[PDB]
């Protein structure tokens, strides 16, 4: 029986080998990586991998592998597919840890943009997790911290996580990522999936996927909003993305919205983030 050795990058930025058999469905490789990392709470995760365009794709765990690698390496990354809207409400500790792991990373990409000051208090709260207590022993006046905070950093960024995180003193870890989540949660592009597209008129926008429904992202002063209830179908065909937006009270047809994608691959992707998350946030 063939097994094909499978290299997963974890949030912690280490690397899980396994093999599985050639033949195996995504949520083999998946069961095994959520049980390498103690994770019960596995609905909100899943496993990226770069298709032969350099684009990020879900590792369908209902199809083989291998219709999905293709012809690339079995080489993944371990992710947040469903950004949870309120952390809270996670039954384990440990779900909130792997969610303040992405985000981390989601914030020092630049994906997920972040004021000063907002940034200062998510690395404080990451320093007291991973720390403990503030010690003036290990931090002079000309302070440097291992732990990436932000797209660049600054030394009055290091300073203000210092100054939070003495405030936090006595606080434990689960506490600590707590507060870390009740505040990026609140990030306007918290758990945002975005897409290059352009509108029917072939102006250049951004569509982003979220819990609260798909976001129209076209000249920052007009941002439109489809919450998931009001959408009845999404659908692609060529290089075009639609979505069927219900209709208003006492109107009486249903309106059909149309974007242009890069790509046939770049409109069947999107087709599918969006049914996933309307799915998921339907049922939540
Ligand atoms: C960890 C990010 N992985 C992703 C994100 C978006 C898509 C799409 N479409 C596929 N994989």
């Amino acid at each position: 029986p063939k097994s094909m050795q499978c290299k997963v990058i974890l949030l912690d930025g280490s690397e899980y080998t396994c093999d599985v058999e050639k033949r195996s469905r995504g949520q083999v490789l998946f069961d095994k990586v959520c049980e390498h990392l103690n994770l019960l709470e596995k609905d909100y995760f899943g496993l990226t991998y770069r298709d032969a365009e350099n684009q990020k794709n879900w590792l369908d765990p209902a199809k083989e592998i291998k219709k999905q690698v293709r012809s690339g390496a079995w080489h993944f990354s371990f992710n947040v597919k469903f950004y949870p809207p309120d952390p809270a409400q996670l039954s384990e500790d440990i779900t909130r840890y792997y969610l303040c792991l992405q985000l981390r990373d989601d914030i020092v990409s630049g994906r997920l943009p972040c004021s000063f000051v907002t940034l200062a208090l998510l690395g404080s709260y990451t320093v007291q997790s991973e720390l403990g207590d503030y010690d003036p022993d290990e931090c002079g006046s000309d302070y440097i911290s291992e732990f990436r905070f932000a797209p660049n950093h600054t030394k009055e960024l290091e300073d203000k996580v210092i100054e939070l995180h003495k405030s936090h003193r006595g606080m434990t870890p689960a506490e600590a990522e707590m507060h870390f989540l009740e505040n990026a949660k609140k990030l306007s592009m918290y758990g945002v999936d975005l897409h290059h597209a352009k509108d029917s008129e072939g102006v250049e926008i951004m569509l982003g996927v979220c819990a609260s429904g798909l976001l129209i992202y076209r000249d920052r002063l007009r941002i439109n909003r489809f919450a998931w209830p009001k959408v009845l179908k999404i659908s692609y065909k060529r290089n075009n993305f639609y979505i069927k937006i219900r209709p208003g009270e006492f109107e009486q047809f249903e309106s059909t919205i149309g974007f242009k994608l890069p790509n046939h691959r770049a409109a069947k992707r999107l087709w599918k983030v969006c049914v996933e998350h309307h799915t998921f946030f339907r049922l939540l």
